[PDB]
């Protein structure tokens, strides 16, 4: 499962060319984090950055339960600097060098899992929809992936 994250997330960051990709997770609660990340070499991984360099607190997702992932919608920005986000938002985005991104949802079963991001630091980005369809398509993959991850855990308990 490892494996299948580190899979996708090099996969999206290479047909995207960008600079990160990232796997969040949602708990029960609907708190969660980026348990997995692709990163080109030119950055610092995004848990080193987490150990130096505070962010604003971001509980949006937590107390929405999900926000707009759970109706199935995703988002994408060309320019974070043009989108309108809150203050405390931008200057989260600003803090990683994010400038441009795409964020999907992850479906395991018809539950909300949680997320694939991809982020271009520096320059905006004019996404194109093949980009935009590919990256579901491969969301979809990574959730058919953990659902059978899990199917196949209950099968191993059970014996
Ligand atoms: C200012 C911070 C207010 C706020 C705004 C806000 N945030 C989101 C959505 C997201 N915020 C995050 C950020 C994190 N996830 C993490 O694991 C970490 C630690 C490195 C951070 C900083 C993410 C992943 C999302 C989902 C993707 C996105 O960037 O939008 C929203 C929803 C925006 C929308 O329209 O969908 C909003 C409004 N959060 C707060 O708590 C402050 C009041
Ligand atoms: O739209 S929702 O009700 O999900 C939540 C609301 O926080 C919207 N975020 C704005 C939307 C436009 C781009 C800048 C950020
Ligand atoms: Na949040
Ligand atoms: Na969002
Ligand atoms: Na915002
Ligand atoms: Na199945």
């Amino acid at each position: 499962l490892q494996n299948i994250f580190r899979a996708t997330s090099d996969e999206v960051r290479h047909l995207l060319s960008c600079d990160r990709v990232l796997v969040y997770r949602f708990n029960p609660d609907w708190s969660g984090e980026f348990i997995h990340e692709s990163v080109a070499q030119m950055w610092e991984p995004l848990k080193d950055l987490q150990n130096n360099f505070p962010l604003w607190q971001d509980t949006y997702l937590q107390e929405n339960e999900g926000g707009r992932y759970r109706n199935h919608e995703s988002l994408a920005v060309g320019d974070v600097e043009t989108a309108g986000f809150t203050d405390c938002h931008l200057d989260n985005l600003r803090r990683f060098e994010i400038r441009a991104f795409l964020t999907v949802p992850v479906f395991v079963g018809e539950q909300l899992w949680g997320l694939l991001g991809a982020y271009q630091n520096g320059a905006p980005r004019h996404w194109q929809a093949r980009e935009i369809h590919l990256l579901h398509q491969i969301a979809n993959q990574l959730g058919v992936a953990v659902y059978q991850a899990q199917l196949l855990a209950r099968f191993q308990e059970l014996e």
